[PDB]
């Protein structure tokens, strides 16, 4: 097999058509699965099959039929192959169990198919301002390293049909949709122009889970503090312990939520809702202090000279009305 | 040993019977142990022995007896060997201590046995909707990379007897059972058809542990709030602190359970039970508020004009009846 | 040095005495240190020196004295060496700083000493039913990969004296003792019989630490709830808050203990003790509810017609007696 | 391509101009992205493109035009290349997917361009005394390993214009600014002098996030304890539970904050503020004890012989005044 | 450069002076930085420069001046080099970015300088009985692997001046001091005697941080329980809730401290102080139970027949005196 191909009779350190027009190379991609996603480091891991198509007359061999030959990764070190690399990637490797996952198929006229299986991790900027209602977009980029557009031309072989996805791809806490491909030209100041390929998709969260865990407990505790407005003001040993204990219960809820969320160090949409509810509970404690002080002053004044309080009556209306107004404004901005 | 075999006289870059019928290859598998399982990344790790059987007349050597020769991993780089790989795997490697774990045995007539020891990690989709009563199924897949069904034929050498398991295989938090093997054909649009092999097993949890840790504390606290229905309504400084403190105790239990469970971001069966019990505790606090307000109004009305309350009597019956009805419906759906 | 030994004149791909009796190989082991132990994955890491002894007449060289030659790891790739591997191991590697840790010493008559330094991680099944009083046993296994008992014979060179241990070996949370060696034969259905070597040791915990952290706080809280049996029954605002707060304190202790212990998902000995104490605290709360209800009924009955309660007197005796009986049964079973 | 260049006719183990003046080498750097930063281990990870420029007459080839040739990483092992390394680095590696990310361009007159893509992790000393208002500075260093200033001269090719940064570089919890380059000479006692290059940048935090999470809850609880100064002193069952519960609430806040912050084991600016507020809450509990004791003594004295207390009046003024004074001093020192 | 040195004319598999006296080798060490320290696994990571000095007449080359030649890591595989390795090390590696960090300098008369940059992790036994006042000592060991003292002699080239340290070496939570070097002979039963080198240093903690976080909160809570001794005994709804809540507050502090400290599973100095304070709080709760019971009995006895209690008076003196005595004994033992 190494004698039909003129391996030793040709210099394979130079691209086909050296000194002439650029050689076109086609790319096909099949996505196998998505492994994991990190919200702190802002990256994702993908596994895929990568295929290349090009023609090289130096690899032609005589044959009485159209039967193509198949080779392994050992022949790759001798023949010339493209050097595509993934831009903005953090780490990547090629599987080698039980051997290198590389195949080569050579047509009698010199057409070559080159395929390999590779896992790549790529960075992706994310914005958590609208958490947990945020929507994230990611992209993967493929580009030639050493050859500019004047020497190598890169394109999708079959347009938008060149991308295939496994039917079983899924994520534990995200929903994946809208796979499509695009192309663009990249420029480097000290090297020149390059062709670049893109693979795009979108991610979404499960809204209903976060509503039950975070928004639901907060609302109940706020409504629970409104009970004290209906208890008799003369029961000092009852009104005071109820108010302070509700603040303690709210504090533990906020602390627990922060520990479960990722260590994102800036204000998010969920943080605004929780701390506003904390202020409402705090204001209810000061409300009884005014009632107690005024009642004591009035009783002492009558003794020196010798029914529901007005504050309680209005608090029963103002407090529920203010909280509903806050919800309408909050949900109108954050959809 | 390298001269009895015609290593230099044959081209080993081509499969035996090139240009003719497909060469059949048999596979035997022995499972050694299961290392770990991840519920967040949805993958498992397995260690096993992999063996191949095929015939190659080019490796025949003259011998006066049936004594077969044994070689090492150094000879593998010269002779032709199958290229089986594990589909949907994330990472894998071959052990090399103190040397490569590869053996070769060649019969005088050219029959070859090839064995190696390899550890492989494979993905597995899991559903946690019925946690902690869920049951999970996993599979491992073996397939040829470069050779289609027209060139290489893959099958189990001895049918269902080709799979062996160690007697000491176990998991810390799962029960393993139902090992069996199956086969199926896989199709690739741009390459063709391939034979694929499967190894299947099932996993189960320990039910009684989760009942004690999660379901048991929740039931006791709900029954504890029903005590307030039997205390005298005139003891305002006693009824109110009891109600609010029970809500605080329930909140800490729910927070602790979430931290221990894996970060699965959707509603599970256990979450439904815990939050329904929280509502029952919340409703008991509002029940006393109605009793206290009505009692105060009645006393003031009598003074202006100049025994167990009905709500308490019915609450002693309705609340226990409602909770039992919930349990019957809940346990009938989730088995 | 490469010319006194007939490296190029002999075929080193075959074991000495090919076609004849099995070649005996001796093994010496010196344990350097134990690195770590994992209770969730059930494995341990060990570092050791491994030495081999065998005779090969093909490596003899003429010498006027008994001065043996010393070589490095480069000569290993040429001469034949044993292929011992560690069974049931998860991962292992050979150190290479600043170079490969391999030595070779060849006697004039052909005796060869082969030594290397290797770190190996091996699995070990553990049972935590009797935690924290459990005792664990571990073993390490060494076996030849490719050569059966008919071709290679493996044995300890000096019996039980072949195992040496460093004087400074220790673990942070375990006690190591009882190092000894044993041998056994292993059988493989498709390959044959093999000789196997074993290294055994035992591990124990520090009992007194767990008693102070877990058992000590639980006992104090149970005894603390018995105080309410001596307080006047007329102090309703005192008896009720004391009972409910003790339940809250007990709940936080149980939650904290679970977080510190490893994620072992089945019932252990410690879990039984903690939850039984929780029931004792729960029963004390219901005890006062019966006293309060009966007192209220009696007072109302006397009014309609126109001293320590018996329950409190017996509770002072029954509750302390029941808890002591539980301790005697619990400690008699779990030693 | 390997015959136009006199690879076999020259000794490439010696630098160009051996025995003569030092060869000047230029460096260009383009920063791609920052991956992560660790506050416990005090290091950061950076990915960048590194380029070298030098002239070597031994690589000249005849050509009728100015068309330069392009090669791959295979030619690097034959020709002489600079040996730049990153000082104070912990770990680094060169990407190799799908092949080595190395390019070579050779001009007809012998000018050589050498480029590679590398990820490097470097240490950086940090001071957390002024947390969370601290500002950190980092640097990256490049130096030749084996060749001193007498043999190799290292400099920026285009001065301060040699550094380029990606437009999308960002960090999750830090702000990056002030990229600039500097140079300095380094001296080694046993080897000599070396040229060193520097890349500098500055990092800042998000101030407003930490104020809401830490400073905001602490202030509210302190103001909440001042309420007890306005409640009637005769309500013993109300004043005492309010005071002790506030201490409990403050303790949980401090514990939660420590768990979220990195394990920095020395006093920081934030720790001072939290513990001073704890003392203010503690002092309020002792204040009521003095009032209660004095009131009891006065009442007993009057009985034996047969209005707001002064302490409460002053506490309403002294306590708010003292806390405001603390804030002015605290914020004047820590800006 | 490969022809002035007689690489092919000499057998470099044997040490210089084979069959004669031992060859002396000198070592110089410069410490660059300390990366991290682990208190659970008991190991530390260090990065350093290692240099060797020896003479080999086989590498002499003719020269008209004293100009020494410089080489790279490629020549190392041909010439003979020492095989120093780090004893008791867990893992180590040599940096290779952008190339191997190895240099060679050969004098005309055959003197050779060999330098390399390596990162090594070594074990270190630690004792935490006196935490957080403990002091730890660490050591690093260098030894020849294959050559005994009869063939290779190892020594510091310049005595105690051979060790250099970077001015910027620091740790986040430890203080490093007292760098010095020592030497000792090591014996192996089956191999012989070896020379060993040592590098020693000492580590200390920041005392004041742990006092504020652990000792300070514990003392305040104990003093807080002494307040109840000054409140009127007739206020049953005040004395009882104060006592039980203090126990709850103390329990949360102890749980939080354990989570922050490393998982060291034996009794430490800090644990003794915390649990003794817990007993003091527990005893105060039982003290009021005796007062309440005796008061009730006396009142009932007077009714049947028809002022500060003594226990409270003594408790005001005995309790403060006992705690001060404990501190004097505790701090006298643990310095
Ligand atoms: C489509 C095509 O190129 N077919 C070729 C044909 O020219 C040749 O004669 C035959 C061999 O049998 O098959 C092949
Ligand atoms: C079963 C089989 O093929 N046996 C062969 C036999 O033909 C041969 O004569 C003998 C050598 O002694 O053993 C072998
Ligand atoms: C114990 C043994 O085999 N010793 C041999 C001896 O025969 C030989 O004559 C001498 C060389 O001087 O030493 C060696
Ligand atoms: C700027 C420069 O050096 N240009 C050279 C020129 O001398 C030569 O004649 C031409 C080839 O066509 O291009 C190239
Ligand atoms: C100190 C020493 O050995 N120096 C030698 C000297 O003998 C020689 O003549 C000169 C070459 O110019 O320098 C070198
Ligand atoms: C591929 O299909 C997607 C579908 O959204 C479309 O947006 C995109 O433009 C298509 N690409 C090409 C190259 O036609
Ligand atoms: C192997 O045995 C299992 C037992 O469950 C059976 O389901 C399966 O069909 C068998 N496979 C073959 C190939 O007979
Ligand atoms: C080695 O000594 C141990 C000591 O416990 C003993 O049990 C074991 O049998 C001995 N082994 C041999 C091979 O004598
Ligand atoms: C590069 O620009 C920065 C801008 O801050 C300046 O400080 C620095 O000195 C400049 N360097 C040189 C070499 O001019
Ligand atoms: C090196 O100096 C240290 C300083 O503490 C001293 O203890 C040690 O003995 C010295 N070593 C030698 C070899 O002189
Ligand atoms: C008390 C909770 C009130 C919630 C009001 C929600 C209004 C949503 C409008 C879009
Ligand atoms: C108060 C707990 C009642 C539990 C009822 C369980 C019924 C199970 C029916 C299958
Ligand atoms: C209240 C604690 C009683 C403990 C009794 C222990 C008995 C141990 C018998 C072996
Ligand atoms: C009660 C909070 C008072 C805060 C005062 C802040 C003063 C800032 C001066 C720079
Ligand atoms: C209430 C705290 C008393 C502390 C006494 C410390 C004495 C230290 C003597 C060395
Ligand atoms: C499944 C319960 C959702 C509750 C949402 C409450 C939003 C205010
Ligand atoms: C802390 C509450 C003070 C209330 C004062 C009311 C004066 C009208
Ligand atoms: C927040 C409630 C204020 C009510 C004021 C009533 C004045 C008469
Ligand atoms: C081992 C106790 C199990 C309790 C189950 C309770 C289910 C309602
Ligand atoms: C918050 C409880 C209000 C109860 C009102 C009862 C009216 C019948
Ligand atoms: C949830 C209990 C309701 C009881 C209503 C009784 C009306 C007389
Ligand atoms: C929940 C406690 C009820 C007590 C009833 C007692 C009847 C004898
Ligand atoms: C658990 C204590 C029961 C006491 C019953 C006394 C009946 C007179
Ligand atoms: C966004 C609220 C900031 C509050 C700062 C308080 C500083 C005393
Ligand atoms: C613990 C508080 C004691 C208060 C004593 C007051 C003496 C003037
Ligand atoms: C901290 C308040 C002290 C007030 C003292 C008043 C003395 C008359
Ligand atoms: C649990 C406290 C009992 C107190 C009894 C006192 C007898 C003198
Ligand atoms: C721990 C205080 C004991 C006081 C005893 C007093 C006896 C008269
Ligand atoms: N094709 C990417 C690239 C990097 C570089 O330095 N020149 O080109
Ligand atoms: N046999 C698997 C496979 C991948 C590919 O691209 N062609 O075949
Ligand atoms: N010696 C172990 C082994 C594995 C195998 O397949 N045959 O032998
Ligand atoms: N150029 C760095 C270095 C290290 C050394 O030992 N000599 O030089
Ligand atoms: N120099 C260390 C060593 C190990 C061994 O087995 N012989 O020597
Ligand atoms: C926050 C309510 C205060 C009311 C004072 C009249
Ligand atoms: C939730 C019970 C309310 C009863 C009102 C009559
Ligand atoms: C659990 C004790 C109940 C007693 C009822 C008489
Ligand atoms: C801390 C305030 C004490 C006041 C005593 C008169
Ligand atoms: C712990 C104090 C008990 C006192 C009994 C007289």
């Amino acid at each position: 097999s190494e004698q039909l191909l003129r391996i030793d009779d040709h210099d394979f350190s130079m691209r086909p058509g050296f000194g002439g027009p650029a050689i076109p190379v086609g790319v096909d991609v099949q996505v196998e699965s998505l492994d994991s996603i990190s919200e702190v480091d802002m990256d994702f891991t993908m596994t895929l099959y990568l295929r290349h198509y090009w023609k090289d007359e130096r690899l032609s061999f005589p044959s009485t039929n159209n039967l193509s030959m198949t080779f392994d990764g050992r022949l790759v070190k001798k023949i010339w192959v493209p050097d595509m690399f993934f831009v903005h990637s953090k780490r990547s490797f090629i599987h080698d169990t039980t051997t290198d996952n590389v195949m080569l198929r050579v047509q009698p006229d010199g057409k070559v198919l080159y395929s390999l299986r590779v896992t790549v991790t790529a960075m992706c900027n994310m914005d958590f301002s609208r958490f947990p209602l945020d929507t994230q977009t990611c992209s993967l980029e493929i580009e030639s390293y050493a050859y500019t557009e004047d020497d190598l031309m890169l394109y999708w072989k079959k347009g938008n049909d060149s991308l295939k996805t496994d039917e079983r791809i899924s994520l534990s806490q995200f929903l994946i949709q809208e796979f499509h491909t695009t192309t663009k030209l990249a420029f480097y100041s000290s090297t020149g122009w390059y062709n670049r390929l893109y693979i795009n998709f979108t991610l979404r969260r499960h809204i209903f889970f976060f509503l039950l865990q975070t928004y639901f407990p907060a609302t109940l505790m706020v409504m629970l503090s409104w009970v004290s407005f209906w208890i008799d003001r003369r029961a000092v040993p009852a009104r005071v312990p109820l108010g302070i204990t509700t603040v303690l219960t709210m504090s533990t809820i906020i602390t627990g939520v922060n520990a479960s969320m990722p260590r994102v160090s800036y204000i998010k949409a969920v943080d605004i809702y929780l701390w506003v509810s904390f202020v409402f509970v705090f204001l209810s404690v000061l409300e009884y202090a005014a009632v107690n002080y005024l009642t004591t002053v009035q009783e002492r004044k009558e003794q020196k000279l010798r029914d529901t309080h007005a504050i309680d009556k209005y608090s029963r209306i103002i407090f529920p009305a203010a909280y509903i107004l806050f919800n309408l404004i909050y949900w109108s901005i954050f959809s």
